């Protein structure tokens, strides 16, 4: 991997509308432009990056669908068949809360994650989806998903850039999965992961994983922020370890979102928040920060210079962290409160881009 370089993009969506920022080549000053759907709630914008000028929109009202763009974002249109669930001989997709391209070599293949938990494939740039039969009518399914927040979700799919066919999802609550046959059967892979809130957290599954990565330079590595901590898997081992264990006592490891440097597998960034209540409760706290490892876990360091000293109680959920692929690596980060903070220095200093915006569901860096 080359650096990226000149403008970024990020691709925000809020609960009444997408907003789009765009820098200089310098990453100094920033460009807003929006609202886009303005009205609408927006789960997630993610752009094709096998082609770049694609971009898909999960957004609900038309009832949930995901709107496609094939000009970098100038024009929008809606699914011609949206993710929606079989009928029974039943469950009703309330949203859709997850977009992943596919592999390389798969192009106009995406996946879809929703709310309840659902599997759904495209194969036509967005246009139309079919469920994943292997994951949705799973004899197991409706054990590791349960019953109905903003409601259970699946998120985290993560399609392996070596192999089309192996897939791992994330499914609040359920756990992670792996596939290795492209979503025809699937297994847990929750071992070493805490599920603290379960009457006995040393199952197969139930875990409540909240944002799960494969690293693209060394696929074996995984890392998830967990409702349970912040862990790592080198898949040959096969165990999550608690790396979070690492944090200081009085921060701990509780967030949502995880994010990992495009180049470097030891370098992962966190958000944590106040999970010391019973579950799903977590709460802000005063001094935000973000958190990050240059080691693969093994130390810590705060990140906070220019982000509110004090009294400042910022939520910021799984999707709503992204970083980009220039030398020095950039991080974002979205608010509940409407605020995107932007790093161009590996989130050592901190610059408000942009505020008032309505709550922020997620924040994807792009390639304008
Ligand atoms: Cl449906
Ligand atoms: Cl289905
Ligand atoms: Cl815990
Ligand atoms: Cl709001």
């Amino acid at each position: 991997s080359a650096p990226e370089s000149g403008p970024v993009m990020l691709l925000v969506a809020t609960i009444k509308g997408a907003w789009f920022l765009a820098s200089d080549p310098a990453r100094r000053t920033w460009e807003l432009r929006g609202p886009v759907f303005l009205g609408h709630t927006i789960h997630h914008i993610v752009q094709d990056p096998r082609e770049p000028e694609r971009m898909l929109m999960a957004a609900r009202t038309l009832g949930p669908t995901v709107f496609r763009s094939d000009d970098g974002g100038g024009n929008w249109t809606e699914a011609t068949r949206p993710p929606a669930f079989n009928k029974a001989p039943g469950r009703v997709v309330d949203h859709v809360f997850w977009l992943t391209p596919g592999h390389a070599s798969e192009p106009g293949t995406w996946y879809a994650g929703t709310s309840p938990q659902g599997l759904f494939r495209s194969t036509d740039h967005g246009a139309s989806w079919e469920p994943v039969a292997g994951f949705n009518d799973h004899p197991m399914r409706r054990a590791w998903t349960g019953g109905e927040p903003d409601g259970p979700k699946m998120h985290s799919i993560l399609v392996d850039p070596r192999d089309p066919k192996h897939l791992y999802i994330g499914m609040s609550s359920g756990g992670v999965f792996e596939s290795t046959d492209a979503g025809t059967d699937w297994k847990p892979l929750n071992r070493g992961c805490a599920a603290n809130f379960l009457p006995d957290p040393n199952v197969e599954f139930g875990h409540d994983p909240h944002c799960v990565v494969q690293h693209p330079a060394a696929p074996d590595i995984l890392y998830q922020q967990n409702h349970c901590g912040i862990y790592r898997m080198d898949r040959r081992e096969g165990v999550w370890k608690r790396i979070g264990d690492a944090m200081p006592r009085e921060v701990g490891d509780i967030g949502f979102p995880i994010v990992v440097h495009q180049r470097d597998p030891r370098t992962v960034w966190v958000f944590p928040m106040d999970g010391s209540d019973v579950w799903p409760r977590v709460s802000p706290g005063g001094k935000p920060a973000v958190y990050v490892t240059r080691d693969a876990g093994e130390s810590w360091q705060r990140q906070d210079r220019g982000l509110p000293t004090d009294q400042a109680w910022l939520t910021v959920k799984r999707q709503a962290m992204t970083a980009d692929a220039h030398a020095p690596v950039g991080v974002y980060f979205g608010t509940t409160g409407g605020e995107i903070w932007a790093s161009a220095d590996e989130g050592e200093h901190w610059q408000c881009i942009a505020s008032h915006l309505p709550h922020i569901y997620a924040v994807q860096s792009a390639r304008p």
